[PDB]
């Protein structure tokens, strides 16, 4: 295995690594476009051009096959595969027509307002108990926990467990150790009354999850599909979200000449958003699997293997992008890998860059200056990157 590419040790699951990845990001990248981690046994692309491609190309580099460490073909699954996520065309292209149309641009544009007043309305709040606040239990996740389960249709109370269920999802997408291990047993209490609010029953009407539930009605899923895709927008919708907006507050609290670009021209929310999801990558790796034997950037790869893809470092390449460590919310941002790319690219997109936008609207407006005001404590997972805590003051305009 690994036969003519560079063989490193570098552990992409350990904690050491997740507390400072880019200088191993980096190392991956200059040993070649191609490399073989010898603790794993899995080969991996860190540069944006081979990343690219894979993700581009969905019939060689399947999904069916499991985003995580394990092999959906050679072994029994431990967990069952998403539907949408670890399904190939033309399976995937039937449950994402669903969720495609489900969250669509018109479907935004009917939130919008909804979601900008929630958005100013807490940062509203924050500045009344005074700046100094944590962005992330205080906003990275509050404000989701808000807007998110109302789009979905979710009720109003109990959303305490919404994290804890979710917490299990991308850390499943590694190896079965202490992360993993804990994020299960954390979740579980959660599982059943989760999957029990993705019921149609006990969905609002006009939200995300009733209108999926109304496909199972035309045959363009199954009646057992519907709650199993609603729950797929939670799991693959929440910490992601929370480490997106969590990111974001994070580069602008640190970098005060960005978050001064900002608040003199508030039209550069959006984009002072993504510039954080390619700086900041909340979906940092996952898996793909080769269903034949295939050459690669010099490299020759045999059918049945894993392939480990770095987002975060493709986001951080100098090959491709100028200046690479540097948040520059100008910065022409089209083409990062943040969400992915192609046929499974994050179709949940629009929703993350609507509240990403609103907050950062909120903030720009509302708030003066902002600064880190205590220590930071990093959330480790398996295959995210984000926030545990962050201390920051926010200073009222
Ligand atoms: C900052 C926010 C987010 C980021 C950075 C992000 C990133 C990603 C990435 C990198 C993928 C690709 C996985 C692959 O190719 O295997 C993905 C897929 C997906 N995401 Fe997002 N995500 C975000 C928010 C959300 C939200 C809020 C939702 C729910 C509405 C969501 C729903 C999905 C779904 C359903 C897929 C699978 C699409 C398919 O397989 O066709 N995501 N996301």
């Amino acid at each position: 295995h690994g036969a003519g590419v560079p063989h490193l040790g570098i552990d992409p699951f350990a904690l050491d690594y997740f507390a400072d990845p880019y200088p191993e990001q980096e190392t991956l990248r200059e040993a070649g476009p191609v490399v073989y981690l010898d603790k794993w046994n899995v080969y991996g692309v860190a540069r944006y051009a081979e990343v690219y491609a894979v993700l581009n190309d969905p019939l060689t580099f399947c999904s069916s096959r499991g985003v995580g460490l394990s092999d959906f073909k050679k072994e029994k699954p431990w967990r069952p595969p998403s539907l949408i996520l670890e399904a190939d065309p033309p399976a995937h292209t039937r449950t994402r027509a669903v969720l495609s149309k489900v969250l669509s641009p018109a479907t935004m544009k009917r939130l919008r307002d909804g979601f900008a007043a929630a958005a100013d309305a807490k940062i509203d709040e924050l500045l009344a108990r005074g700046g100094n606040i944590d962005a992330i239990a205080d906003l990275a996740e509050a404000y989701p926990l808000s807007v998110f389960p109302d789009a979905m249709g979710l009720k109003q109370e109990g959303r305490e467990n919404l994290l804890p269920y979710a917490g299990l999802v991308f850390n499943a997408f590694g190896p079965p150790n202490e992360l993993r291990q804990s994020a299960i047993e954390r979740s579980a209490p959660h599982q059943a009354y989760v999957a029990e609010q993705c019921q149609r029953p006990n969905l609002a009407p006009g939200g995300f999850g009733a209108c999926i539930h109304a496909f199972s009605d035309t045959g363009e899923i199954t009646p057992e599909e519907a709650p199993l895709l609603v729950r797929s927008l939670l799991s693959a919708g929440l910490d992601t979200t929370v480490n997106g907006i969590a990111a974001a507050v994070y580069c602008l609290a640190r970098f005060p000449d960005e978050f001064a670009r900002l608040r003199a021209d508030p039209s550069l929310a959006r984009n002072a958003f993504e510039e954080a999801v390619r700086f900041e990558s909340p979906v940092q790796t996952f898996f793909r699997t080769t269903t034949r034997d295939v050459e690669l950037a010099g490299a020759t790869i045999g059918e049945g293997e894993k392939v480990l893809m770095f987002l975060g470092s493709a986001n951080r390449d100098p090959r491709r992008w100028d200046d690479p460590d540097r948040y520059d919310i100008t910065r022409k941002t089209s083409g990062h890998v943040g969400f992915g790319s192609g046929v499974h690219m994050c179709v949940g997109q629009l929703v993350a860059r609507l509240e990403g936008e609103v907050v950062l609207a909120a903030l720009a407006r509302k708030v003066a200056a902002i600064e880190i005001a205590g220590p930071l404590k990093r959330r480790f997972n398996n295959t995210l990157r984000g926030l545990e805590s962050l201390p920051i003051q926010l200073t009222p305009a």
